[PDB]
């Protein structure tokens, strides 16, 4: 049911997957991505696609083998502030396929490559949405505007164009995350690198959490998290390396030298407040033209349970099915139904992520 065309805003994992599953069923899709070009480097850790959810989307796109090829199984160590390993869960073969970590750039290369040529239009930053006659008018910063019968919002948890769908707002969660990458970790943070010993790593002490992957395409990526300091309105300047170091070395004074060394080796930090785009009230049932939201734009949730890209990939799977299989009379019904399902499991996921994030950051939290 499409002698029409679809517009996905944002070429994240979710949006790009969405375009694949539609373009597979003959649907006319374009992806408008903010990024200047495909070789833009995506900051952040590795994604694990679970079987049942994320992996199903890759399977349906016929990319699951590709995902496996590029991915990487990881063990995980739990450590204390002193450097003791408290637990080593290595990977058992056949578990190797349960949730191998993939690099975010690697993943995009897999998705992009799956799409037909010029499916993604780069250097397109969506600023404005206007529901014209029977089409949406899409307005792009310093670029030609465009039109589409259906707009799929897949532009992340901070999307500024959710208005025609819902007026719910992003909330700050209470915790705050500081993330960084270290290159040549074996050289620049040899102590910490060896404590990881090839596995992910997660220590926890007095409401300050640490997480770390020692091998994201040969970059150590770590993240520290904590309940937001009250004195923050974020009253620390993440542009000043030394500002952040000092704040961290204070938070981490009790910890072994190994961790201080990590903080010391970091060239630049990224500050981030945990946010949720809560699935409370239903979305607007009164919409000028066909429009919906998948991925982080639809159910942004704390990054403490490995959901998000999965839920998002599922969003894609469901919506894409619904918009094609023929089992529907109107696009409005097909989106309504995807939104029906997604609300149940999205909320389920948020519940976990919220709960887990409440679980840690307690006075005495065991990993
Ligand atoms: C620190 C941290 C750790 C995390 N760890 C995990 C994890 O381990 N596992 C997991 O599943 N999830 C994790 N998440 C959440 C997860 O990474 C996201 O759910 C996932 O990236 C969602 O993909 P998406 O396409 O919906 O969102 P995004 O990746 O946010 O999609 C953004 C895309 O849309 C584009 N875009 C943005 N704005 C515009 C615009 N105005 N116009 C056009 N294009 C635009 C962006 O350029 C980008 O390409 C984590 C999040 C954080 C912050
Ligand atoms: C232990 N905790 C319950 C879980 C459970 C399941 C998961 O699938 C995951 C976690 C920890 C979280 C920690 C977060 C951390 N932070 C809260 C964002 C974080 O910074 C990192 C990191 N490597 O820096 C993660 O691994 C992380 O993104 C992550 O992917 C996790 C993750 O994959």
């Amino acid at each position: 049911l499409s002698d029409k065309n679809v517009a996905i805003i944002g070429g994240g994992p979710v949006g790009l997957t969405m375009a694949k599953l539609l373009q597979q069923n003959g649907i006319d899709v374009s992806v408008y991505e903010r990024d200047n070009d495909r070789e833009a480097r995506i900051f952040g850790g590795t994604l694990d696609l679970h079987k049942g959810s994320g992996q199903e989307a890759m399977k349906k796109a016929g990319l699951l083998q590709t995902y496996y090829d590029l991915a990487l199984p990881m063990g995980v160590n739990i450590a204390d502030k002193k450097g003791n390993i408290l637990s080593t869960k290595n990977v058992k073969p056949e578990n190797r396929f349960d949730n191998p970590e993939i690099n975010r750039n690697d993943l995009r290369a897999i998705l992009l490559n799956s799409l037909e040529n010029d499916t993604v239009i780069w250097d397109r930053k969506l600023v404005m949405l206007e529901p014209g006659k029977k089409k949406w008018t899409l307005t792009f910063e310093n670029k030609p505007s465009e039109t589409a019968d259906l707009v799929i919002l897949a532009n992340g948890g901070m999307s500024k164009v959710r208005k025609f769908v819902t007026d719910t707002e992003v909330e700050e969660t209470g915790t705050f995350n500081i993330q960084a990458d270290i290159h040549q970790p074996e050289i620049n943070c040899p102590g910490f690198f060896q404590l990881c010993n090839g596995n992910r790593l997660m220590a926890s002490h007095q409401g300050n959490l640490l997480f770390a992957n020692p091998n994201n395409n040969g970059a150590l990526h770590f993240g520290i998290s904590f309940k937001t300091p009250d004195e923050w309105k974020t009253q620390v300047d993440f542009q000043n390396r030394n500002s952040v170091v000092d704040f961290l070395l204070k938070k981490f004074s009790d910890w072994d030298e190994r961790y201080k060394e990590l903080i010391h080796a970091t060239l630049s930090f990224v500050g981030l407040a945990t946010r949720i785009f809560p699935l409370e009230k239903p979305w607007k049932s009164k919409r000028p033209l066909p429009i919906t939201m998948i991925g982080d734009a639809a159910h942004l949730m704390p990054p403490f349970a490995g959901q998000g890209v999965n839920s998002g990939l599922v969003d894609a799977l469901i919506l894409s099915d619904n918009l094609a299989d023929g089992k529907f009379n109107s696009i409005e019904e097909a989106v309504k139904n995807y939104e029906q399902q997604m609300f149940i499991y999205g909320k389920e996921a948020q519940e976990e992520s919220t709960q887990n994030e409440i679980e840690m950051f307690k006075p005495d939290f065991t990993f």
